[PDB]
């Protein structure tokens, strides 16, 4: 009765959490059940579509994490029918203006907060009858940070009250500098900008995330400060490891 | 147009095979363009019923590896409609007698050598007009050896001219014998089994393949002259990398 | 060769509707072969997407109730596709200007009526050659009425030409005038907003409908004058049904 | 850690059980939060298949009941490989003989009591490192009697050390007697028959269950002695649910 | 209310049916509208398994033709769930002795006759309450004749009660004969033993019918008295049309 | 290594594409290995959602065509999650403006040409390391031309430089023109039109493709010039066949 991302927040610690490119709920269950705080499910650049987010929801619920989405698109039903099958957090991509933020946060807010649409199918089940009442601490939301653009624009969508924060997104954003996508680059322009977006969260009381492609990496982003960490991508890891065992079973 | 792992045998080298427990198809076909000479994937021990496993073979094929399959149960029809589909190798579990042995020959050829169901759906486009001529060097099948029933009839198993040899299921082995079902295991009553099958098999002149848990232990099964090494399932690949990404994260 | 529920209007009777929220084409035929005009599929509030609702078309039709899908957003490709799937009634959700009545208009009706991009896989099935030249009159679309400000602009989305009516929302509308959402409500502003709709649709010549949770309740609105009324959602009456029998069982 | 059906046997009380014979996860969680022991999902008379009953097993224990299956048939690899997705409960049909018990119970335990091949996928993450040791306990059985040679060899059944008990077919059971195949039936003949069942079963120290179409039938049931009563079909619930609603919205 | 394939034969003529190895709903309702009485659904040699069949049946039923279904096996379980699903005819492969046939026949039939066992999901909404006194009528079921062992039990497979007659494989049978598995053939020995069976079926007062593989060749098996003709795949089919667009459209 | 399309052009020849509206992966292989350059799959006028699109480009591909895609809409995120799954043609239908254009174009080339998000699932796979200079190249994009907007803007959609060219809907242009939506049209309005948009796309340098009903029409179009030319859609090809087949098996 509780999301666990706003309680690591709220317990003054930072949450890390896990992110899937593969659909499919027996290693969402299985990583939910590690020492992740949150799954996210990414919709943008895999193959996951509605029909297979809906069971890995459950699966990750059930395996004692908080359920995320990162959407493919910044767009109010779809975000609205995520939350009403029981995703607990929003990463919404491509957020370049305070506008978009504004999308966003209308999504994740009964009125009069925000304009989401009241049919909470699998929250009411987890929360029961009080969970109007509490609907809008149940969900979390990050705008993601991807641009040249959403970084000239990074105060005012700080500003935006029905958000928790930013979440960057650094090959995009290191693509759109002009430097290679390389995810936990040395680009020195691209972690200036990262720096740039995390001290500019903080002063405005806001919450700022990074994706990881490393565990170090992700040492090092918490050290910073980040509120939000994720490492690394199911396929990804699945796909290091299978070169090493191979590797290793190829030796002399 | 050759059965990738045939081949290897045919030049004087085993092959190394991935083992695959997550339905879908993009770790597949990326697993598959690694140095996998196939690709097994588990039908038994896994949520991969028949609908998913189609597109995966697809996938496998395109990755650059040989669609394997371990079946659930030695059923010939089920066995056929997985060659049809375009499953190039079949692993059956639990074949404790030489009877069960022919039941698994028995699918894998059609008439004279076999009684395999002609419509070869997917081999047809593969192989193209002259299939039916080489429709049986194009599968390999392997007969699981995982009971002390199946110990007691090795040398009648191996006796079965239909199927290429032996693949040994070590943690049902181990349980069946009294130990504990463990992956790569030293005990001792178990090692020595398992080094039996193999010396039995290459006595009669047939393949001897084993599952392993982890590229070092492949590696010696690989110079003990195991024929067919599989290392390591994506499931347990994945959730060690992202137990160690998530102690990586979390360290001081 | 005929919209039932258009069939219901034409010969002077309301249409009384299912609704449902559950996927799957046993319970949607089931319910279909019942005493309903027609069969809601809800894709907005539940976990149906385009992949299963599809097959939920053809187990309505087969069952002998008319097709309708309330879409997930009012968007005029989405709509298309459903149509051109056989769905022959569209419920738009959070209309609320007349240009989004415009929009909803504009998506069921080939040109010059509106802008249906053409090629009605399953319409020509059923209605056969002269399929285009009654294309309109097989379709039914209502715009829902779920805000104050749909509200407030009534009476210009009831002056579109291309919709046949409107559809209340009655829990976001009791929310976004800062009640409880509770289906079937006494409240008396949204009561009584209730009653304008119908007063102004009916004063414009249009249809109206609205969601109802219980079978004595749209016995109330139909003997109002609703046109279309709907009653109740699949999930709620079998939650209340499975409740009843445990109570039933669980007694002394 | 507890297989909530053995719970209520081991603290004294019967069990009562949910039966699900429509697809799909919303509907099984939503049964399962409610004061149900377990849900039994029937793969036999319905369309539910190996892929859609997976998700429903996540579903059913997130909600809080345990998730069983009636399966198609005593066929032991496809009820290990429901055990290893996490079904707790089986229930078979159509065991007609000792011999046919026997083999419902080799699939049940691992060597040395059964011959379950070791996988258990989704079994591990619930139970943990100390699965195996407790595994038989984790999981209950019952084989169905519903068949004139099933009752000629009852006793005999009942003597089946690796099944929990039998569970009425009560349709089955009257039309293999003769008489119409009606649920909760009052004919001598079916009633005389169950009762003996019930009588046999526990002169054995076993557990007898029944398939139950009402609420009140269930609690006579209950009253009777049978320690697992089913109550009721979903889609029975349901279909009379909405012909309830549509005769109270159609009455004058 | 009415078998259409029963309906032909007691009217005095042949029936001609579909035969589709390409799983979905569209062209099942497209070909199922064409002048076929029956559409066959191939579930041996094709990706058809039970999660895609039973929307299919559904699609076929709306479109106005019979729904039939090719087994993969002759399994009496398997059966009945597709008979409970909707699958009004029944072929099934390899039935090579009277005892196969014998168990064919169990499963078409409720007790006395046979052993089917009680849920008739879908039947009992097409037929309604009358349902058990018909169900035997509403189902046709035909086995297999395709090898040598099959045609030395012709007769004893044609004496059993419970199956409407057999229905000859021909590149099956013209494998297990030594000669090409050519469908439509004119290789004399395999030509000979279709009318061999046919004649032997017609002495015995049962039905006979034939894969085919063109409309010409089914022409002819008609005018020689088969009573349930094939033609074609609509994977042949649209091979061989794509084929020609192909050639016409990139011809000089 | 190569888009199959653009070598065609790159080499002086114009490109031949199949047309799919049925889903699955079997018929998308068979095609995809006769003589076509690209199949492209109708998500806009078929039940053909994301999950039912991805694993069809896998086969696609491994039979030998390029995998394109017709869209629902043109929609920037809709249309990268499809390049991310291994659609490397993308035809977007109705648009009607430069802007629009811009809008797809927009989608289809990473900053700084376009705004394209970075994370190519399968395109990595496919190209290797080398993609993301290469990535413009492997991608064809086309706007269809649909209407009497359309045409009134064809010289300002031609100047828009990230598109390769236009692709004319023939039935929603005869549509909108006022006249029946006939395939392969000869009113004479509509021909002119065709021959219009083709004449001012060469002007412009760029490519022109039309859909075809039949390969005579298909040729003709290759000779007055056509760059890409579509015949014809699986459903109706295998609608068309079969009724041929009954027609001759039914013949006296
Ligand atoms: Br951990
Ligand atoms: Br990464
Ligand atoms: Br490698
Ligand atoms: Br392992
Ligand atoms: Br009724
Ligand atoms: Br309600
Ligand atoms: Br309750
Ligand atoms: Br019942
Ligand atoms: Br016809
Ligand atoms: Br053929
Ligand atoms: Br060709
Ligand atoms: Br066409
Ligand atoms: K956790
Ligand atoms: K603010
Ligand atoms: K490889
Ligand atoms: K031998
Ligand atoms: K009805
Ligand atoms: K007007
Ligand atoms: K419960
Ligand atoms: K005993
Ligand atoms: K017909
Ligand atoms: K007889
Ligand atoms: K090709
Ligand atoms: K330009
Ligand atoms: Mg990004
Ligand atoms: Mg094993
Ligand atoms: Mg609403
Ligand atoms: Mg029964
Ligand atoms: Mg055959
Ligand atoms: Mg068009
Ligand atoms: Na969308
Ligand atoms: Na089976």
């Amino acid at each position: 009765h509780h999301n666990k991302v706003r309680t690591c927040w709220n317990e003054g610690r930072p949450a890390l959490a896990g992110w899937l490119q593969l659909p499919g709920t027996l290693h969402a269950e299985a990583l939910a059940r590690l020492d992740y705080d949150a799954v996210v499910i990414d919709m943008q650049h895999s193959p996951i579509d509605f029909g297979q987010v809906a069971p890995m929801l459950i699966a990750i619920e059930l395996g004692g994490a908080e359920p995320f989405v990162r959407t493919q698109v910044n767009d109010p039903s779809d975000i609205m029918k995520l939350l009403d099958a029981g995703a607990y957090g929003i990463i919404a991509p491509m957020v370049n203006t305070r506008a978009e933020a504004q999308t966003l946060a209308s999504a994740l807010h009964y009125s009069p907060r925000g304009l989401r649409s009241f049919g909470p199918r699998r929250p009411s089940l987890r929360y029961g009858s009080g969970y109007l009442a509490q609907a809008s601490e149940t969900v979390v939301g990050l705008a993601m940070i991807e641009t040249r653009e959403a970084l000239a624009n990074i105060d005012e969508i700080l500003s935006v009250d029905g958000i928790d924060g930013v979440f960057i997104g650094p090959t995009d954003l290191a693509l759109d500098l002009g430097h290679a996508p390389l995810v936990d680059t040395e680009e020195a322009e691209v972690v200036s900008a990262i720096a740039h977006v995390r001290e500019r969260a903080h002063a405005a009381g806001k919450r700022v995330g990074i994706f990881c492609g490393s565990g170090g990496f992700a040492r090092v982003k918490l050290a910073e400060g980040f509120d939000f960490v994720t490492a690394a991508p199911d396929l990804a890891m699945l796909s290091a490891a299978a070169r090493q065992v191979i590797a290793d079973a190829r030796a002399l």
